[PDB]
């Protein structure tokens, strides 16, 4: 119990979750209203993606995804089906981003991006054409229109100076044409949440929410235009990007923050910011474990009081170790391998303890996350008239998809928390690229 009592600090009651849900619903109302929008943690950024799409160009589109720790570039082909537009990834390429590129300047980083695009273009007998380019850009953006918005501030560790306060679709073109190797028509910029949602629209008109549970964690949803106070109009809906990742940054979660959270945050690339994300997201989850583990050595309850050099260094306990540890079949083989690579030699009980530390961190993530989505889904309930509200949530990200129990725990919790709602959970296929394309298809009949 000497361990079980340390890990009991991760627990959250039905009442604790409801509190978080209600507080999230409140920060969400605060971000939509003009008086409160500027100081609101939950930014509630309008995305210009609308309920009443007029046009839509059939054909081929380039899509980018910056916001993973990778940077991806792909070609997708939009056509035309019953009730909606189909899409499909046809060519794809991933590129890493070197430490010195994300350390320097925005133009140093966006220059690198331009080089990656060209490399793609050569490879595929493309370089001669200019196509409509959709850009999935997984950070907070204050949009002026579907193709203009300023990056508010980097999240998830991204660092490149001189981008905070600048038109992103700007800095993209500025580097494309700083390299007259090629040209592209930058038609749309979207969030990953939004793209994931849009990508699901085809096979489910009910899909009115998008959720990412990956490196970071965030959600978007379809708001009534009369509630979106920062866009003029009351006609139909517009997708809103909550940036629920920064929930708690005004102390909303203070009572819930554990020592390990306060330590993760201080050491992070963005202290005092993204606190709700830091309880859930992948960039953070493994580090939460690392810290829980370190305290268990200090208290002399784990690894006979002796921690490895590797275990003592920041970010050595990867998030995927949490997933693998929770996937262990009982035989401890996987937990051993992970810890052996981490320069440790763990006992039977050491491995069992590590498992319990992982389960405690990952169960908390799932529950916090459930409170958020319950917030979002219940706000939409308060604006809907059927007996039972039927809603589909489009979801992507490695934590949600790949972690063994996250999704089952998440689902059940969100369900407890959302009476008179029927929620359907759809996982997006190439959501980020196909989403950005499908959006770009529409803003093309709105332009050229
Ligand atoms: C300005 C702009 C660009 S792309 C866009 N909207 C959409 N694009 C593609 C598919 C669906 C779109 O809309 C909806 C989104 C969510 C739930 C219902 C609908 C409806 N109907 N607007
Ligand atoms: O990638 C998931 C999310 O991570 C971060 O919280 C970003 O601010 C957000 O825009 C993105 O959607």
């Amino acid at each position: 119990t000497l361990v079980e009592q340390i890990l009991a600090e991760f627990q959250l009651q039905e009442e604790d979750l409801k509190k978080v849900m209600r507080r999230m619903q409140k920060e969400m109302d605060r971000g939509l209203r003009l008086e409160t929008h500027e100081e609101a943690s939950v930014k509630m950024l309008p995305t210009y993606v609308r309920s009443t799409p007029e046009g839509s160009e059939v054909g081929d589109f380039l899509s980018l995804d910056l916001g993973g720790t990778n940077f991806r570039v792909m070609l997708v082909k939009v056509g035309e089906g019953e009730e909606g537009q189909w899409s499909v990834k046809t060519k794809h390429q991933m590129y890493s981003i070197p430490e010195d590129a994300m350390t320097g300047t925005a133009e140093m980083l966006f220059d690198y991006i331009s080089e990656c695009i060209s490399d793609f273009l050569d490879k595929h007998q493309m370089k001669h054409k200019k196509l409509p380019l959709g850009f999935t850009f997984s950070f907070p953006v204050r949009h002026e229109d579907i193709d203009k918005g300023i990056l508010l501030n980097w999240t998830k560790g991204f660092k490149a100076s001189g981008a905070e306060g600048n038109n992103v679709v700007g800095l993209l073109r500025d580097a494309i044409k700083r390299r007259g190797d090629f040209e592209m028509d930058v038609v749309a910029m979207v969030n990953d949440t939004v793209a994931t949602m849009i990508s699901c629209y085809y096979e489910d008109h009910q899909c009115e929410v998008g959720m990412i549970v990956g490196t970071g964690c965030n959600a978007c949803y379809m708001e009534e235009m009369q509630n979106v106070e920062l866009v003029e109009g009351d006609e139909g809906r517009m997708c809103v990007n909550t940036e629920w990742g920064a929930f708690g940054d005004s102390g909303e979660l203070d009572e819930f923050l554990l020592e390990y959270d306060r330590l993760v945050d201080e050491s992070s690339a963005n202290p005092g910011q993204q606190l709700y994300e830091k309880l859930i997201g992948g960039k953070y989850m493994g580090e939460l474990v690392r810290l829980v583990l370190l305290r268990l050595v200090d208290e002399n309850l784990l690894f006979h009081g002796e921690a490895s050099e590797q275990l003592r260094t920041r970010g050595a306990f990867e998030t995927r170790f949490v997933s693998q540890v929770e996937s262990d079949t009982g035989d401890r083989k996987q937990i051993y391998n992970i810890l052996s690579t981490l320069g440790l030699r763990p006992s039977t009980t050491d491995c069992d303890i590590v498992r319990r530390a992982c389960e405690s961190v990952s169960t908390r993530a799932a529950h916090m996350c459930s409170a958020g989505l319950a917030g979002v889904i219940n706000r939409m309930r308060e604006s809907r008239s059927e007996d039972v509200m039927r809603i589909t949530v489009g979801v992507d990200g490695s934590v949600y998809k790949l972690h063994p129990s996250f999704k089952e725990r998440f689902h059940a919790s969100v369900r407890r928390l959302t009476p008179s709602c029927e929620i359907t959970f759809i996982e997006s296929e190439e959501g980020s690229g196909r989403g950005a394309a499908l959006v770009s298809a529409v803003a093309c009949k709105k332009a050229c």
